[PDB]
């Protein structure tokens, strides 16, 4: 059941902002590990006295990487003088966002078709605001209201490349990396408590909760046409392994973003180019599962996977579900960062035409059980 | 002349330190960027709840990187019973140093026969102390005065593998590589007053002058076999060009590390595979001169490189100068961060055998008058 109850109208994830001590070596490593190119820049260059802040992309797929200069450039400013390009930028809070938090998302950002009226809309129904409106140009509108822990939603409108301000980059510099990255498909949040989480962003969005025991409870918000997909997890305590939710928010210092779900057009393809390049300065992945749990997919998934697409499966370390709509693909890297905080999954889904409809086969949920018996092959 | 005035026993460079928000990230970076490979590290995997910190060598060259972990996973320690694995590191320090500078080098360190010594002997002659000496397992010694900004300059000694704590990297996380980078040839400092700077860090080390109207004023301090060699530059202003030195000093927030010289055993090979990957995630270098500045190469240094040679420089965009003892060919990539600050220069050195002299060619001080009459062929 959707009951489309969305207050305001929400058009697609539209970037994923970073908050990073140095944004160059954070974007250039990003760059490097998943494929994306460098497609804009708000910088020294550009007449940006307040922070650098590099764009990278990959079909719609949008990472902002910004970090602050010394105050000391930007002195004589105020806000109706400020040379930032984001004027939501405050370089005492983004130095506290990653003393506390170290790298890790700030802002997710989604298109609206009027950022002004989500803002006022959304705080009229509980959203505590960050960010009030601000006209770009008379061509842009962005707005921010805390989503969970220190990590705001943004909404942004375009009248009719980036943002104002930003800079296209030079073709030398932009080299066209591309490893079928395609979109994000979904933006998970770890929190304490899940109940009060989910009262609090579906009480100021409408997202209605999308149709679905070791580490976990779980539940997604999900807009009008299930586009833009907010899972939150919270921890089960008291068990006998730890809760990676807990360990999250004790390395982390509370609530933040767990894991960005990447969409790949082929997703054998996006695995060879960066397995080639884990140990060359890209991303890790996490351990293959055994032997025994490809030797069970052909029971679960044989009718959609061919055995040299299941044996081509088990070569990369892909996980795979089903629902009762579709198939998921799906693998997951180590920690992007130092602390054992984020990381990302890549996925590709097949099933629900109509266009694909959201969250089709799911999110994976069925893989936990599927590896703790196939994880007990220390027999065989 | 060289008065061998040590006041005591320096051996080599040892290793340098970034002080990072996030030392997985640059590591990564750096190491595709200049074909470093991970060799140690010392992290929560190894017990250390302080700091992580990541090692990459190319040949004798060491690079550390360093960010802090959140101060809670450590509050119940205290320097006696301390899981940091550099006793010296100090979260409030290493934020504020970050904060302040950006990422850029916090120590450079030198093995010495005993740093206990070095440390008493250099404080007696008007260091000033960071961190007093300790001894790490009994079997290496680390010591710590400033050397300028909120630069020091470690010493470090061997009774008889990086550091104890520090552990050995995974060989399949251990990839190879190597684009011909062998040692640390130089390190220099930019700081606002030179004559003060010199007085203070010759006062404690006893190390010498070494034998040498755009930008700057320098000097060169060496040790006893002048391996170990500190230039230190201070602005002149009132130009009509704004001074390089003086941009630093603004965007670094004062004195600090302005570049590491870096030599190569092949710097032909070096930078066909550091320009190779400059828009994929390694490093960008500074403009080429222009083709007159080649054309000129022929009258100054045609009795040591062939024409194809000379060639050679000129498609890798390669600086050649000449001393009365040898001949340096050097380049320098564009700063390897966000701020206008700290750089990498690569170099190698031909002539003055004995094993090589240091300082052979001396550091490239002719280039700076050769680049502008060559860059005088707006007419041509
Ligand atoms: C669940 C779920 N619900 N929703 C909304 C989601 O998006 C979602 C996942 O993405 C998801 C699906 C399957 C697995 C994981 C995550 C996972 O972490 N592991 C094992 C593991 C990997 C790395 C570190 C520690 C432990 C799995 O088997
Ligand atoms: C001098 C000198 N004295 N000592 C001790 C040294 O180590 C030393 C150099 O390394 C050195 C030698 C030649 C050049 C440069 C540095 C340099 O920066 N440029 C142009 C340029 C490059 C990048 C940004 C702005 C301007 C040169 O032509
Ligand atoms: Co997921
Ligand atoms: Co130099």
């Amino acid at each position: 059941k959707n009951p489309k109850s969305d207050k305001f109208k929400v058009k697609r994830f539209h970037h994923i902002e970073f908050w990073c001590g140095d944004a160059t070596n954070v974007a250039r490593r990003f760059s490097w590990g998943l494929g994306m190119r460098f497609s804009a820049k708000s910088d020294l260059s550009t007449g940006n006295m307040v922070h650098a802040s590099y764009l990278l992309t990959s079909g719609d797929l949008r990472f902002l990487f910004t970090a602050p200069y010394s105050p000391s450039l930007s002195a004589g400013e105020i806000k109706p003088t400020t040379t930032a390009s984001i004027p939501s930028f405050d370089h005492g809070s983004c130095r506290s966002f990653f003393s506390s938090h170290g790298l890790g998302v700030r802002a997710v950002a989604i298109e609206v078709e009027d950022a002004e009226s989500a803002f006022s809309i959304s705080v009229a129904n509980g959203a505590i605001p960050s960010s009030p409106p601000i006209v770009l140009n008379e061509a842009v509108t962005i707005a921010e209201v805390k989503l969970y822990g220190d990590v705001v939603l943004r909404y942004v409108s375009y009248k009719a490349e980036f943002l104002p301000g930003f800079e296209r980059v030079e073709d030398a510099s932009s080299f066209p990396l591309d490893y079928g990255i395609r979109r994000l498909d979904h933006a998970v949040g770890n929190v304490p408590e899940l109940g009060p989480a989910l009262t609090y962003v579906a009480g100021f969005t409408g997202f209605h909760q999308f149709a679905e025991e070791s580490g976990l409870n779980s539940a997604v918000l999900a807009s009008n046409d299930e586009m833009v997909l907010l899972p939150i997890n919270e921890p089960v305590h008291g068990t006998k392994r730890k809760s990676q939710i807990q360990t999250y928010l004790e390395h982390n210092e509370g609530a933040g973003l767990q894991h960005l779900a990447l969409m790949s057009e082929d997703i054998f393809r996006t695995l060879r180019e960066m397995r080639k390049r884990s140990s060359i300065g890209g991303f890790d992945f996490m351990p293959s599962p055994p032997p025994t749990y490809y030797q069970n997919l052909k029971k679960r998934v044989g009718d959609v996977l061919s055995d040299d697409q299941i044996k081509e499966c088990e070569e990369l370390g892909i996980l795979v579900d089903r629902d009762d709509q579709g198939t998921l693909l799906q693998i997951f890297t180590k920690p992007l960062g130092d602390r054992p905080t984020i990381f990302i999954e890549i996925i590709q889904r097949v099933g629900c035409m109509m266009y694909q409809s959201g969250g089709c086969g799911g999110f994976g949920k069925g893989n936990f059980s599927e590896l703790f018996k196939s994880i007990e092959e220390y027999e065989k």
